[PDB]
């Protein structure tokens, strides 16, 4: 409906990410820090040596099948518009590996989709039952990148102690989450779909430090103007949260529902 909110962003990311409500009272959520980039609060020593990248020596756009960086990621699964090819493995992702800064190639090569940013036209809004979520304000072909998972990067020890567990990334691999309870951006407010749209990418740009990727989520499928955003938050989430609330995700193919939690429970017997 009305615009509460003209940019959740501040305007650190390239496109402004309005917030409306044309649901309830609430009003533009400001409990949390936005960042446009994951921060640090203790020791975590990255490793950020320049000599520690992998990178490679093109002297093109890194589009032929000899770029390192594309190799790396056993190929470069972009296409020449920058979206994921059309046989990547969207059930078990690789890691991508992009160009960096000890590359040879120029910094508008074809392997630089996630360090380049938010491209889509995204908003805040209030959704009927699920509180906030995130929706397309335009079509999005599949296989394009949406945004990424930004928030506190914190150790597993640190994740077991912390109350509020609503908005944990688990990294795995000497285990790393993202927290965005308390820092995050746009992706903390998209909700979990049992027929999701989007999926979580590991992705590496200006360092390899393995215990660090970055999430990056792109579309599982064409996306259709107004369409939620959403992802499978995955089990450990729901082995938790279920006690505390059900999916109202409303998909035929829902697995976390009340109902669909009840009849898996009377097969049971
Ligand atoms: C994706 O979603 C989740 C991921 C969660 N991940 C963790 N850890 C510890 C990671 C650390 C590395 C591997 C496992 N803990 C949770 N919860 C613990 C439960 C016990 N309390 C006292 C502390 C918080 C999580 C809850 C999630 O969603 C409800
Ligand atoms: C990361 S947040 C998502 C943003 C959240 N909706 C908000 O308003 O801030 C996760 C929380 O959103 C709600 N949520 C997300 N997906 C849901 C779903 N499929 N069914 C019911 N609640 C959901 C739950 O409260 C969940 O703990
Ligand atoms: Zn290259
Ligand atoms: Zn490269
Ligand atoms: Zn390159
Ligand atoms: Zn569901």
């Amino acid at each position: 409906e009305k615009i509460i909110c003209r940019d959740v962003a501040r305007g650190y990311e390239n496109v402004p990410i309005p917030c409306v409500n044309g649901v309830d009272g609430e009003p533009c959520p400001e409990d949390y820090k936005y960042i446009s980039e994951n921060c640090e609060t203790s020791t975590m020593n990255i490793d950020r040596n320049i000599t520690h990248l992998q990178h490679c020596t093109c002297v093109d756009d890194c589009s032929s099948s000899n770029c390192l960086c594309g190799q790396l990621s056993i190929r470069c699964w972009y296409d020449k518009d920058g979206r994921l090819l059309q046989e990547f493995n969207k059930i078990e992702p690789p890691l991508i590996f992009e160009c960096n800064q000890a590359c040879s190639c120029w910094r508008n090569c074809k392997n630089r989709v996630v360090q380049s940013g938010i491209k889509v036209r995204l908003q805040l809004y209030r959704t009927a039952k699920m509180g906030w979520g995130v929706r397309a304000l335009q079509t999005i072909p599949q296989g394009t990148f949406i945004c990424e998972y930004v928030g506190e990067l914190i150790s597993d020890a640190e994740a077991d102690v912390r109350e509020d567990d609503s908005y944990l990334f688990d990294l795995d691999n000497e285990v790393y989450c993202i927290d965005a309870r308390y820092y995050g951006n746009i992706s903390r407010f998209i909700n979990h779909l049992c027929d999701p749209n989007i999926i979580p990418v590991r992705v590496f740009m200006l360092h390899q430090d393995l215990r660090f990727p970055r999430i990056a989520f792109f579309s599982s499928r064409d996306i259709r103007t107004g369409e939620e955003l959403g992802f499978d938050y995955g089990d450990r989430f729901w082995d938790i949260k279920s006690k505390y609330f059900t999916c109202q995700c409303g998909s035929e193919k829902c697995k976390h529902s009340a109902e669909a939690i009840a009849l898996e429970q009377s097969r049971l017997a």
